[PDB]
């Protein structure tokens, strides 16, 4: 990985992706992986998480995987369990985990993309905190959406990344006496940095690794007085 | 009731007020029959209806009401049909219904706290406008809550009513074009206007009038291009 | 004036109207003597103060004039200090007095927009309280614009406009323990409610009573416990 | 320089940093200097523009400096030609230059204020766009300060960097389209990341380098699809 963190920047912690098997979480864990960091992949689909673990030990990566449905919250406490008695300590969480006009959206549709985009990451969140993070300090970054003024064509998922983004507030109040730092990045259109639709003032569309440099920053030491905040990669779409 | 409002500003009008057997819901009911509306009340328990209905058929008002589990998606189809049956139009509504570290937050205390906080108010207001607003025009507000920089000690509530305002701005935006307003109210600390703790910068707490009178401006032809708008009646607290 | 309000709301109340002898400043005006209100229009140029008083009164309201320029401070001085000597008292204060792309704005453009965007708005309202409503509470509301995303096409008007959002929010903090509440409106596209392009999901323009009702709503009772708020007049164009 | 980057990041650029002769400037400027950039500090004081370049010459890095009034516009054109005749090209500029109640601050206070905290950082980054961004790309970040709710007891401050907040957006938008990104940093209370009171969740003031590597992180290839972003740096003090 072609990254701007120097090398081993994050040698011999232990990070969770949840949503690692895929997209901008396989970027980020990829990214993470380079830096020495050993990821712990979480997801639904223990094919993907499989593949993409092999990708990054074929790179000289350190990593593991969980399948495991992180809506459902006592399989989030054993997961999180299992990660401690494997790891020993949890350094960092990545919340990566997670189209329809309001009208036609159902009460199932709605309350699926809130447990899916919302109610999920708020799990793993806790459970890293109450039985880790909370003794050791850390920190946690929230995948976010671009929902600032609403997110039309979309409310369910604007609602959810917005009481996400609230979340990541109260989260970063209430445990920051913990040394826990809780943050969360918004991305805009993601598909010219490659570590790895013209309403858009930059005029491109965005990469994965524009969204996981991004991430890896607020886990960095760089960040060390970085909590509540939110960094949309958005190319400027949402002014 | 003494509004700073002209008689009759909403005579012949059949508004909603959800959470209107008490509290702010009441109060806002009062003032608005007041005017000259029609209120209908819904909420969960028939008794507060009742008992509010009856201060209202008392103090010369009209209204109607309606127990009704919002929560539910059937009965609020139900619930809004049965309101058109009666009235034929609906010209408004107010989505009024709606402690703990989120550390000891469980999934079904925070999952119970979005669908009483968020899923309902959708749901109302969907069906409202898929049966009614829709074809008419019409105006919503939403009841939030100072939860601006993430809510401590109430992170649940927070997350909701974060989503509730990203809701009112997809809303907005979405439903426009049919003449359909939709905004939110979001109070702070509320118990010197009166027609009906000390880190507030008017050092005092607020009162159920202090609310209503902003939901009622918000419905009034004043407001008639004021969309996607929360109105924070929280005495500076939140600056 | 058919306001919403009721009559005689504004009964022998002093509210100066900065900008007050045209456009929104004048609609206000009207609105404001409309409902017993005494006004004092204040702006740049006597003729127009002269022809919209001459119109207020002829409406059989209550109004006076002064010529004067708020950019400059010993000016604001003298012109509080002749008001109050003639009223007494002021109860309220509507601040609403005030294109290129970036790269062709001058230190000079972009200078006088601030002092007449910003600089003269905080004269008149820091000499309004320091000589009056810091012994007798009031209320203030400054006029802005959608600056929200930046305003693009007029970013020296928005960085003022931004400035005074920001300095509503500091007065509402540093000046409620006086029971001064201080508030503002952003008007987006101003000229269906006419109480005196199609990016806008209301799709249609709005109108100068649609700015007028809000500042009134914001002086008024009904906003008692409304400080350190900003009413968006934008049909959801902001969203 | 302990930074959390790479070796070479920014080997062979030229990198403007205003203010960059103490406080956080200086310890950015050192940062990007031990990254490989040729920094171009500048200031109103020779003096301490020479001795930041004195420190950054013996710890082997590269850089010049130019004594400058930036609140002052032929100064500040000048200024760049001069910079461009001895570098050909400017990468990235770092805006980094810059008590009282309101009700004692006057007209020149705060026309001062806005002078130094917003006028001077727009001139340099109009200017640095005119005479070569707009030709080549590069980014831009200007240094604001925790206003967002306002700020108390430094109300001209916090209109004037609300003001560079608002340049920043319209700037990102304006010009994107020349490849030019424009973000900004919000740091909270900085005097436990060190690469060069107890309202803070976090429980501790910031450092100097905790501020730089969140300006560093958005001049590099990382931040290459954010623009319009500001990063606050405050330990979540302002939730």
């Amino acid at each position: 990985y072609d990254s701007i963190f120097r090398p081993g920047l994050f040698d011999g912690q232990t990070i969770i992706v949840t949503g690692g098997g895929s997209g901008i979480g396989r970027c980020t864990a990829h990214e993470l992986a380079a830096l020495g960091a050993h990821v712990v992949l979480v997801g639904r689909k223990a094919e993907k998480l499989e593949k993409t673990a092999g990708e990054i030990v074929e790179d000289g990566g350190s990593v593991s995987w969980h399948a495991c449905d992180i809506r459902e919250e006592e399989a989030v406490k054993t997961l999180v369990a299992n990660i401690l008695a494997e790891r020993g300590t949890i350094h960092h969480l990545v919340n990566n985990a997670g189209p329809s006009p309001l009208a036609s959206i159902s009460q199932k549709g709605f309350e699926t993309v809130l447990r899916t985009n919302l109610v999920g990451g708020f799990l793993v969140a806790r459970e890293v905190f109450n039985q880790s993070m909370s003794k050791t300090g850390g920190s946690i970054v929230n995948m976010l959406a671009d929902m600032w003024g609403g997110m039309p064509g979309m409310g369910h998922s604007g609602a959810a990344r917005s009481g996400m983004e609230n979340f990541t507030r109260t989260a970063a109040v209430e445990w920051g006496h913990a040394g826990v730092r809780v943050n969360a990045v918004a991305p805009g259109w993601i598909a010219t940095y490659e570590g790895a639709r013209e309403h858009v003032p930059l005029k491109r569309i965005g990469s994965e690794s524009e969204v996981a440099a991004a991430i890896v920053f607020l886990l960095s030491p760089g960040a060390a007085f970085v909590s509540g905040n939110t960094i949309r990669i958005d190319g400027a779409a949402s002014q």
